[PDB]
């Protein structure tokens, strides 16, 4: 059977605010468009808000599931994108902020459960970008930022496990991210995530292997391989997302299809996520974005240049076709 | 015959200080250390310095290749990494600070020249790591960023032309790189630079390929193929790096060997560069290493961790065992 | 005495070709006129070079419906600054000189909304805190050796505006400005050593008493330097502000000491200039009070309004006053 | 009345574990004090929690050293700061606790080094202006409503602080700095609303000349808080200081008006308050002015030496003071 291919919500946004009527009805009208090109899931990244507004959240959210319901759209599924944040920070050295940081994921937790969503995946252990400094804020870096990152690790190991016991109640695999050093100060690398969960008894807390990540940090395809067997063996490859090195068009990069995804086709059946990052206000600055926007149609005027879905259906093209020479 | 293979000295500093004598000491212990594992040449980044101080560079450069010639180092070949800058900028608006730019870029050629050197590669159209932004100090990217730069472009194109007739009568050849969006506003793909040469007569001005920016910005192997044919049609393909993605060990790492060298070794036959960035203070800022610090033996402590020479070791075995199976 | 008020009360931007904004101009200028207010100060938002002209008509047009509201006798003095771009002190000389074409449509702009007064940092680009090519700050003694180039550059630039705006009858009023928001001319004893290598006498002085209490020498030396400016006939503008930039009337300002050599030889218009909490402003000079808020832009509450304080401004600038005569 | 002087015109770290530094703040003080000076502002960097005990032991060493010196009877007051971690405002009952436990220490060097007063900003910690997680800033009307929690985060602490202050017999002297430098509390006003949810009168107010300048409500606004800050027995400290902190005898420090009301109810030292421009404060306070360079660190010049702005600092506030008395 070929695999079900999701692709990301960065294509267009980082807020999918369930509460606007109007923009509920561009949201369908996008992944109605995706669907013709192949698409079956969507990974929806979860805005943080205030914790007093964690009810109004999931009753937001389910309203959301239950209009693309009544919208034809019962059986696309769901992934979410969640992040911890400085404030949302379970590896503090502080109880009460790590408490209050396992409510927020506990929330999302919640939030991607009324998506019926059985994925939550993303930067839940070091909030997001969120790159450590002194008092004095001089950076930290190499050999004093990885002293520094034990202690994060060990205050988050107990609070990620709670989180693994509830998710596991609610069905909703967590599938933590190594994202690039040039992003967030870590986990950068797989070997850094499966060091951390060497620590986390439960196995409802895993991974997401995304090949720009892999690519930009990781060990090569050797070390690569024996991670991913081990992770599979673990229980622990509960995800899976497919990203060219810079973020934009799937079909023009240097992507290993190959020696990325052999190893992985071996022991994962579940979806792969196309996740393409679209040069839209949120994320020019933070990643840096030189490249042209892939216009949305409607949004952006037309221009020229590849729209939004023009890049959507050339990655699910190329994704198809390198899985068809895997098998 | 096997190719040879030069090591950066980004491994320890971005700058030689030719005129500390202390200092020279330790630039010779390195390369007769480098020089045990394989490596037959260095690159010598030339920090940049004040005009009023061109002809007391271009001595003390000259005393230290006579100083490395007497210390039995007389064929070891030297290459240059020179960048331009925010105030040395070929592509500024302003005439005198294009001419500006132009006598300091002719004195780094001088310096190369007075090294023994043949290759001055770097940065040297857009000055490296200066984002632009506007006068209200608003960040300047993707469409706007791309319609900012042709206009630094065309301003460019008439100065390296002219650099280029000065640098073929030093025989010097010119090696411009296309660098990450992750580090510098442009040009990051090779595309961009084929495009900015069109508009330079001189054959003089070419490219340098390191693979690490080939792979985080470029457009996969097919597109790269035929890009890395032009340039050696064009005589234009001066130059070659090889660098993992992450910038660091060379041996472990999804540097794409055989996708990279197959078409570069048919057309290529000078010096294959191994360019490690290690975590010195230079670098964990500007490349955001959270990686530890391959630890510099004399300057810096001993630790359990692998030491400068180590990884040099490891990357020209390396490189040596992929060039092998391209044979 | 013609007491003025700036619209830094309430934005940035004048939008001259806005004419939804326009309305709102004229409201706020009827409103403020009810408490005394003579004129006001507009600042010119900067903007592309190849729109000069286009500037020029939209200022045009904007003098004329403020005139077609009734508000004829209303006077007007700018704000203008220098920036990155257009940097004067610039060691290029197309640079100085597209620099120049700046401040010369800048002239062009007062003088169209019937101005004899533009003021403002048009030497050193404001707010621009110099820095080597490595991104490191530059100050003290080495911004200070940095600076006399940049002086020496503007001078002959600053010069040549000053026989251009001569022509067009607008009076330059060069600002000293605190430390904090620029490099430099930071105090009057600096500007005075700027000043005497420009021969047009066009190109003055505005003396902001913020500024003057954050960075200058005290009330004795003061004196003396506002005896030299009105001798050389360079005491072009004076502006009433208290240290924080906010309330006018609950402050530090040293009002005898700071007016008093002033209304002996200035019979030009004070301007009050209080720097809202606006968005333009919060960040840039970092105020943590709360905003004098806008009434039909911002919803109410218990704080004093725009207007409120506005109207305090000129009754406490109007009693000081006083006091000297 | 004792005129005592800080060490920010030299430095920010006293680091009282250096042998070859200690003979350094030696020959600096007793240069000094042939000017009058009779003691001395010592700030206390901030460590690692692990080593109070060593830092302790070391301004006990620091202290005995000035003591074998022939500096016995030389007086030193503390500068201590709250930081983004030892921050009592915060809303972790662990990190207040830290915060405490950081503040006690402080406290024993204080008492350590003789001190009987604790001054600094110790509630919101120094400069660190808060930001969304997003790393937006928050001013005005926003960050007022921020400090509303922070404030009432912090009393308990300050209160407990405040006990154990009273046992070691070191007054706690908390500092209204402006708007400039950090977010909170800036105005007396601030200050005062503050403490009136902490218990122990140990926890009072330093008045800063150059804070009370910048952010301010006058003269007669003034007079009334120094009034009532006696009247609740927290007026523990003064600090003379310009607005542009450097040169005492040349600035618009309004002596008058700042003092007359304080000599009236206080009779504790009086602190000349310098910030030199040293790396620690040229970014930070955005000093463009050039160094008053410290003989035999700094090479000479023909501008004015640390030793002489010292000496012209003392003999401006002992005239101040004589016009007054
Ligand atoms: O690499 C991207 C991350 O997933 C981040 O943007 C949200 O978690
Ligand atoms: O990618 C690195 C560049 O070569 C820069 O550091 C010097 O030019
Ligand atoms: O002191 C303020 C300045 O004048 C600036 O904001 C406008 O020029
Ligand atoms: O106003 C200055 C402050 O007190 C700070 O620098 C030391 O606490
Ligand atoms: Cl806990
Ligand atoms: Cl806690
Ligand atoms: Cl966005
Ligand atoms: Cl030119
Ligand atoms: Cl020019
Ligand atoms: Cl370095
Ligand atoms: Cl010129
Ligand atoms: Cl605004
Ligand atoms: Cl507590
Ligand atoms: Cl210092
Ligand atoms: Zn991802
Ligand atoms: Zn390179
Ligand atoms: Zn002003
Ligand atoms: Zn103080």
């Amino acid at each position: 059977a070929t695999s079900d291919i999701y692709i990301s919500f960065f294509m267009f946004t980082t807020n999918l605010q369930p509460d606007n009527l109007d923009y509920r009805r561009i949201v369908v009208a996008h992944i109605k468009k995706l669907q013709r090109f192949g698409y079956s899931g969507f990974e929806f990244p979860i805005a943080p808000g205030l914790p007093e507004n964690y009810a109004q959240d999931l009753e937001n959210y389910t309203n959301l599931r239950h209009y693309l319901d009544s919208e034809g759209l019962e059986n696309v599924k769901i992934s979410t994108n969640v992040g911890a944040t400085r404030t949302f920070d379970p590896s503090s050295n502080y109880p009460e902020q790590r408490q209050e940081a396992l409510e927020y994921l506990k929330s999302r937790v919640d939030i991607t459960a009324a998506l019926g969503g059985e994925i939550m995946m993303g930067p839940i252990v070091i909030p997001y970008g969120v790159f450590p400094t002194t008092d004095f804020n001089e950076p930290i870096w190499s050999d004093e930022l990885q002293e520094h990152l034990k202690v994060r690790y060990a205050n988050a190991q107990p609070i990620l496990d709670k989180l693994g016991e509830y998710a596991e109640i609610k069905k909703v695999k967590l599938a933590i991210e190594p994202i690039t050093h040039w992003e967030t100060p870590g986990p950068n690398k797989l070997s850094q995530l499966i060091e951390f969960l060497k620590g986390v008894k439960s196995k409802q807390v895993g991974v997401v292997i995304d090949s720009a990540h892999e690519i930009l940090d990781g060990e090569g395809p050797e070390i690569f391989k024996t991670q991913v067997e081990y992770l599979a063996q673990q229980g622990r490859l509960h995800y899976v997302q497919v990203s060219p090195p810079d973020r934009g068009a799937l079909h023009t990069s240097w992507l290993p299809w190959k020696s990325f995804l052999t190893p992985i086709v071996k022991v994962y059946d579940g979806p792969i996520a196309v996740e393409i990052f679209n040069a839209i206000p949120a994320f020019t600055n933070s990643l840096r974005l030189t490249r042209r926007k892939f216009w949305i149609p409607d949004e952006d005027p037309p221009n020229q240049y590849p729209n939004a879905y023009d890049i959507a259906d050339e990655a699910i093209k190329v994704t198809r076709k390198e899985l068809k020479k895997i098998g």
